[PDB]
């Protein structure tokens, strides 16, 4: 099927900063969320220079107190740590914040698709498993989501020594320079929309093709539900 | 009272864009929020830089489609119309919308103090507004304010022919550059976060000193409840 679910009218862009490695039971440290209509990516369109982001588009970034420490080489990656997010207040992973992602997603028109580079190793495996700890084990169930590594092989591969999809390789690549010197969630998120800019049409052809129910997530831990 | 609230805990720094001059019932087309805690701007401190903003931050920025059209004037400037608006799929102010927002503000420690440009005379009452019409009379009371134009000229005063307090004109003042070469609402946010910065103690001194209670800002238009 070449849409098994429809098209998908808005992507949505995801990052999960953690504790750790999916080995040690990580816990969220920092999210964003990116809405982009899918009109902003139905365009007809020397080495390409970065395209900006959209005019029209919804932004969601947050910081989260885990309920345990952080790595030495997660804060080193990342400028969190459970001391500096406790010095500003950061609350936990929590029924209202579960509420809020909700909240965003209904500002959305479905279907929607969430967006993740390595998502379905990391990011989404790990939301899942924030939300099984509630017991909110559908709370996102109305939504879809594709990996973008998988995605950028794909396009990489009908575009043209093996190369590396991690999120800097493929953006260097395509760009010729590295991606704004950030370490944020938000700086991840922003970098991913710029790939995704690159060859957007064959990009939502793809994304329709392989959009995938987040309830078929299997959380990284937890219960499933 | 230097202290009629307590101590502000988190700023959140607000900014609305609209269809139009208060003088034409004007409705939401962009906002967005920037929260910081306020231990991000507890620091003992040639012609100054921008500083860069605090790691720990939450965001959210999100665009409304209003129930009319935005004056040439405002498209102009914001780049946003409601046909483009529509195109996007974006929904008006609604009730989630408002839950989202106080689902965000519920992510930080209180009290909660907002801080906008020109905010008494119009983000302050249009945010009441809207919630106004959707009979959210109350929603928002348990926030505070504050209007950055009376607080830099307060800063500016005690620092130091007379001086425009308009955003702009504030930050380049002070930085000896323009305020980056954008036309949003985060755009604005951000431009106020880098002055607010400037004098960042003075600063909470004075927010601590005059923060007032939202639900005694008078809507623009609409019901008083």
């Amino acid at each position: 099927q070449t849409l098994p679910h429809g098209h998908m009218q808005t992507l949505i862009f995801l990052d999960l900063e953690a504790t750790g490695l999916p080995s040690s039971r990580p816990e969220v440290t920092e999210l964003c969320l990116l809405a982009v209509h899918r009109c902003a990516l139905e365009s007809p369109p020397p080495p390409p220079t970065v395209p900006p982001p959209p005019r029209v588009v919804d932004k969601l970034s947050l910081c989260v107190a885990p309920g345990k420490a952080c790595s030495p080489a997660a804060s080193e990656i990342t400028g969190l740590s459970t001391a500096v997010l406790a010095a500003h207040g950061r609350q936990c992973f929590d029924d209202n914040l579960a509420n809020l992602l909700l909240a965003f997603l209904r500002r959305q028109p479905q279907p929607w698709c969430l967006v993740a580079h390595n998502g379905d190793r990391y990011d989404f495996p790990l939301l899942q498993a924030e939300l099984a700890m509630l017991g909110l084990t559908s709370a996102l169930d109305g939504a879809f989501c594709v990996d973008s590594i998988t995605a950028l092989k794909a396009l990489e591969r009908a575009s043209s020594p093996r190369k590396s999809y991690s999120l800097g390789s493929i953006y260097t690549r395509l760009y010729g320079q590295s991606p704004p010197d950030s370490h944020t969630a938000e700086g991840d998120v922003l970098a991913l929309l710029s790939i995704c800019q690159w060859r957007p049409q064959a990009l939502l052809r793809w994304v329709d093709a392989h959009a995938r129910p987040f309830g078929t997530i299997r959380p990284m831990y937890g219960v499933t539900a």
